[PDB]
């Protein structure tokens, strides 16, 4: 049993997929933890929740576009939960998932789901650091 | 364009409707405006909410209810918001409303909204003093 | 004031696979199956007595024909105010947001039977689970 | 008896994204597609006519350019009642349940159009499968 | 050619509502229903015969227990290939898509059992459906 | 890397009623309609061009004589990568999560075709849409 961290990205909210999005993850049974809505996130906290790729020259677009509409951190508890949420979250190439049903770039992907133990700890203490 | 209140009930997270619910306001074109999730809402900020009721003798009862598990208070922005939202909330009478399609008990009915712009006003200041 | 109620899902809701989507909008509010039995032709006497205060009408024999077609399921439901909650949700052709509003478009094959009151129902449930 | 009607998939409807799920309404109440055709942009002509009814209204030219501001599709559909049927599943934005009522929240930006009468179901059909 | 497979709809099922939402994956893969029936509880001798393959594991007596928990609904399912595409349709909590990877999360609790092979599958069926 | 894919939306889409479901699935992965054209009846024509490649085949005329069974629809879908992603979305009986995975159950009534190379969509979409 498991924690980890979850955001619904600016083009969820473009395209009105929060609640699908959502919706996949309560119907497998997971449950919110906590919760936050960020019309525009704080920079500083997109920077550190991406630092892993700041070296990446795709970095900056990256920063602008998580910060160009309003983005929700959830956390997520449940049974193997943040290798479960990872395989929900999929790729814009695998059908039933997320991003293989509903995402279409590289880029603009819905969501984002903690990929590891440490990364899940991590990335709560960034959105959550109470 | 007004702005409106609204309470996702603890039935909701047990029935796991929490997604359904808000999809279906979304679904209708209304925005989230800012958002919380509470694992259990303070019984101080539930007896303002539903201080109109205090002299119901199914109060208490109520208040137990709202308390007993989490919930989520969302103000919503858009047009002819608080009249419409309403009408979405519906009644567990008439069927292609919320409460039409999903509730089944006077208490047990998944959502609060609004029904005035007094109250609107209100019940926002008491879930987001900011 | 916990109820029972009869549910009929018709020929044309297995005939159109929407036999999924009706009892999905049934479960959806909250109601719970008591006892269901499948019915690949349901006999043409259990029918009649179902439909036996139509038996005076124009359209009482296409009803019954219609109604052996293909297979039926009958369905006890159990919930707050059963009876006429379910009988909202079957709707008629006309009224959106319910069963027939949404997926049905005819007088006659209309996917979806319940009990219009008490007596019906009381009545219809032993039709259809005599024990 | 059978009846056909016309219906306009709404600009609104591919920006938003609704297009499947406003066809599918009609789809699952059992009705019929008979003619169909997409137009990247209507021509504004047909668009005139089409709402031809309402060119003394304040609001006409406002109309005519949002029903151009991008694609539209229009659709004969054929089923029992079909006329009455499908107006009642586009209702409005005030009744939930219907396709305005879920979808839809502008008096102008509302997804689907579809004939109100016996009469501008026969007449609007000639002006979007004049060939017929 | 046409085959007939045997499903149950566990408890887990009717306890999270989600009877009508597995029926209707099997539904709208275009597989009919031959038999059906609901028990509000089955009988556990039932059970201990339908799982009988698995008599000697641990597990056995929890997942007895569970299956007996609440209601249940056996059902014979007739379609091309229906033993083999209705394995696939429920599949595991590790593959999005199928029944137990869209809703399940748990290896007891999984929402449906699906006959896994020919001879199991004539098996599984006069268990449930012995008049016959 | 935007791209053009040509789709059928088959007879059995019709028949049974999953036409907006199928579509819906196309248009949830961001994909959007270029062209589109319904057909009551496709020519035998178009169709043997369309499968060309498979005229020496046993199942080639029950093929061609399904296609022209119903109703299509050929429609032409832009997006990123459109005509690998669409292929995928229509996969096979045997993968569910894809349309023919969920929706279909046959090796020939199967509900959509979908472009499997740009040659193919190239080739496909001036049989459908010469203009
Ligand atoms: C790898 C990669 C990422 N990105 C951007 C878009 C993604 O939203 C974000 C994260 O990518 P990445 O960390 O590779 O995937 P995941 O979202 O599964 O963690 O970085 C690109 O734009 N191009 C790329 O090649
Ligand atoms: C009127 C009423 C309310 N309640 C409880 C349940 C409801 O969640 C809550 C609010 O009821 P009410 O204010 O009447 O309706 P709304 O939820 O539309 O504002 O009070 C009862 O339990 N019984 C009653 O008769
Ligand atoms: C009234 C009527 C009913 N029927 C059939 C279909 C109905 O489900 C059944 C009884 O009709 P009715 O009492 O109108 O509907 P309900 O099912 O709501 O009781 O008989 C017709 O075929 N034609 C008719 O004109
Ligand atoms: C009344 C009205 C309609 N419209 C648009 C949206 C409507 O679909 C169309 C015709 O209006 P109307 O005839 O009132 O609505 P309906 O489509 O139900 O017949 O014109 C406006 O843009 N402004 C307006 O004030
Ligand atoms: C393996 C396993 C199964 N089960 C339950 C859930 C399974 O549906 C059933 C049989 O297990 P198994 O044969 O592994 O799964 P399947 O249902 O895919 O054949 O017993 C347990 O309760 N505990 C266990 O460790
Ligand atoms: C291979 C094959 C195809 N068909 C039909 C249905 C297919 O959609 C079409 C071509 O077959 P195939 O190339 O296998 O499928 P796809 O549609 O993915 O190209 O011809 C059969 O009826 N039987 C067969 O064995
Ligand atoms: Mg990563
Ligand atoms: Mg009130
Ligand atoms: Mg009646
Ligand atoms: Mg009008
Ligand atoms: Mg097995
Ligand atoms: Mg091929």
């Amino acid at each position: 049993l498991q924690r980890t961290l979850v955001l619904i990205k600016p083009d969820a909210f473009e395209r009105s997929l929060v609640a699908e999005i959502m919706g996949r993850i309560e119907k497998k049974n997971f449950k919110i933890v906590s919760m936050k809505f960020w019309s525009k996130a704080p920079r500083n906290l997109i920077e550190q929740h991406y630092k892993e790729h700041s070296e990446q020259s795709y970095f900056n677009d990256l920063c602008d576009f998580m910060v160009s509409g309003p983005i929700i951190s959830i956390v997520y508890e449940g049974t193997d939960a943040i290798s479960k949420i990872r395989r929900l979250q999929g790729n814009i190439l695998t059908p039933g998932t997320i991003r293989g049903d509903l995402a279409n770039d590289i880029g603009e992907n819905l969501i984002h789901a903690s990929d590891s133990e440490d990364s899940a700890v991590d990335e709560i203490s960034i959105w959550f650091p109470e």
